[PDB]
């Protein structure tokens, strides 16, 4: 039995730019469209024509935690996504909307593998379980028939960080903290071999068309070539002076593109390792890369890092630089830059247990109101640690919420255990009521009431509006999730009115919330 937590995000109606690093990239050459999977929990669509003042197309927001991987199938018609919210989501990629949500995984969904030819896709995570999926079966799901037959892969002892399938979908390999790679036949689900060789966790896997050989990059700093025939590591290339997290290959399976912690991007000739071209040196560790496959040799490479900015680097002059060459990079500046937003990297809950001070990646300090789920002031580039001090309030209020910053935005979480703990005077809370004054308001209560304001159940029946003090921004996402893991339901505050929304709120809203919002049984103060 898992308890349920109500959480919300303090953000704007629209987040045009990534508010954290990008985990996964997916390029549509047909429509010149890029897909960025964000740690900000939002997938975004961009136009990569190169000549446009603003490349922003749309943003897909259903996920409640990091978006770890994305897969663009059916000639760019469908998008499958993997998230730390424990779910896999099917999206109409052309029109940009959510279609189905697979809640089969019990923990973070870390990677996706794709068999272009057989139109198959697999998902693995910290579950230690891999799930195979037919894309056509997924594309025809949500309605009256949400019937899902789960085809799993067994063996993984540890948490999965990488997945790869060959074009034909005859081979499937997993990478984990077990250091060892496990191979299977995706069509039969049968175990093939268990390849031993790596020293650390494998964050990047790559397979050739026929699935005869596999390329792997591990946190040990090496790229390893494997023969699935010979059933072992046929070669080892030490390319990076630290962890290697992202790999890409040409169609020949001869030139490998790599990046990871050391920020350097390299093309390395597997045939002649001597030939190793430094494409560029990024401003943050490389998390994922996506080659432009419009031409052979690939004309450009799209690069995702720890930063919010996404870049394209031209590979146009490699061959000419290869014949004619203190390590000088091919590129110094990116060909195309997709702009990024700021991430809140430091936060301080003030002594009143209502105000929050934050510092972001641009060094901008800002004051926030948790209870009214909003920003209050932008203090600018003030000294943050001095600001924390300046704003010392000599008061005590019990902790009634937790804070997370894994999206680069403020996410507040309420738990049954301490949601109602903070009892403050109305005059104190800045809620002057002249002159039938100073009642003792419960902060967590009022906040819950404001969050579920548009829920009709919280008005009247009878069983024979708001909280009365404030309103939360109506676009405020209200998330319902198991404390242990699984995210249950995400809706906007303003959407609680809708009949199908209210129907879902009725099944997910836990009792501890029903008591105060619906039953109006406000807690007792002593
Ligand atoms: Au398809
Ligand atoms: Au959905
Ligand atoms: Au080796
Ligand atoms: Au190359
Ligand atoms: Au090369
Ligand atoms: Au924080
Ligand atoms: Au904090």
């Amino acid at each position: 039995r898992r308890k349920v937590q109500v959480s919300y995000v303090i953000r704007d109606e629209v987040e045009k730019y990534n508010r954290n690093g990008v985990n996964a990239l997916q390029l549509d050459p047909a429509l010149n469209r890029l897909f960025t999977a964000g740690r900000d929990s939002i997938i975004r669509i961009w136009s990569v024509n190169q000549h446009k003042q603003d490349p922003y197309i749309a943003s897909m927001e259903h996920h409640t935690d990091w978006v770890n991987d994305i897969v663009l199938c059916c000639n760019g018609k469908t998008l499958i996504s993997a998230s730390s919210d424990t779910t896999v989501k099917v999206w109409n990629a052309h029109k940009g909307f959510c279609m189905s949500t697979l809640r089969t995984h019990k923990d973070y969904v870390k990677a996706l593998a794709y068999a272009k030819d057989k139109e198959l896709v697999a998902s693995a995570g910290l579950d230690r379980q891999i799930f195979l999926w037919d894309v056509n079966t997924l594309t025809a799901l949500t309605a009256s028939n949400n019937t899902v037959t789960t085809s799993s892969l067994s063996g993984n002892k540890d948490s999965i960080y990488s997945l790869a399938m060959n074009q034909l979908g005859t081979i499937i390999v997993s990478g984990s903290t077990e250091k060892v790679l496990r191979v299977w036949d995706p069509r039969t689900c049968a175990k093939l071999m268990k390849l031993k060789g790596h020293t650390d966790n494998v964050k990047a896997l790559l397979l050739n068309r026929d699935g005869t050989q596999c390329l792997s990059g591990s946190s040990d700093g090496t790229i390893r070539l494997w023969s699935l025939g010979q059933q072992r590591c046929i070669a080892t290339y030490r390319v990076h002076d630290e962890g290697v997290w992202a790999l890409q290959v040409n169609d020949a399976f001869t030139h490998v593109y790599s990046g990871g912690r050391d920020r350097k991007i390299y093309c390395t000739d597997l045939r002649n390792p001597d030939i190793r071209v430094l494409i560029c040196e990024e401003k943050a560790p490389v998390l994922k890369m996506e080659l432009d496959r419009s031409a052979d040799p690939p004309p450009a490479i799209w690069v995702a890092t720890t930063k919010s900015t996404v870049n394209k680097w031209t590979l146009k002059g490699i061959h000419n630089f290869r014949a004619s060459g203190p390590i000088t990079p091919l590129c110094t500046q990116p060909d195309q830059v997709i702009k990024g937003g700021a991430s809140i990297i430091q936060c301080h809950i003030l002594n009143d247990k209502r105000h929050i001070l934050t510092k972001d990646t641009n060094n901008n300090v800002a004051y926030w109101d948790v209870l009214k789920a909003c920003k209050v002031e932008d203090l600018g580039k003030v000294d943050f640690e001095d600001e924390i001090k300046k704003r010392f309030k000599m008061v005590y209020v019990p902790n009634w919420f937790s804070v997370d910053l894994k999206t680069g935005m403020l996410t507040i979480t309420l738990d049954e255990s301490d949601c109602f703990a903070a009892w403050v005077s109305a005059k104190d809370a800045g809620f002057s009521s002249p002159d039938g004054s100073d009642p003792k308001l419960n902060l967590g209560g009022l906040l819950l009431q404001a969050l579920l304001e548009y829920w009709p159940r919280t008005h009247v029946n009878p069983m024979d509006k708001g909280n009365g003090y404030f309103q939360v921004p109506p676009h405020t996402p209200v998330i319902f999730g198991e404390a242990g893991g699984r995210t249950l339901f995400r809706l906007l505050c303003r959407d609680s009115g809708g009949e199908t929304e209210s129907m879902l709120l009725n099944e997910t809203v836990p009792q501890w919330v029903i008591d105060i919002t619906v039953d109006k049984n406000m807690p007792k103060f002593n």
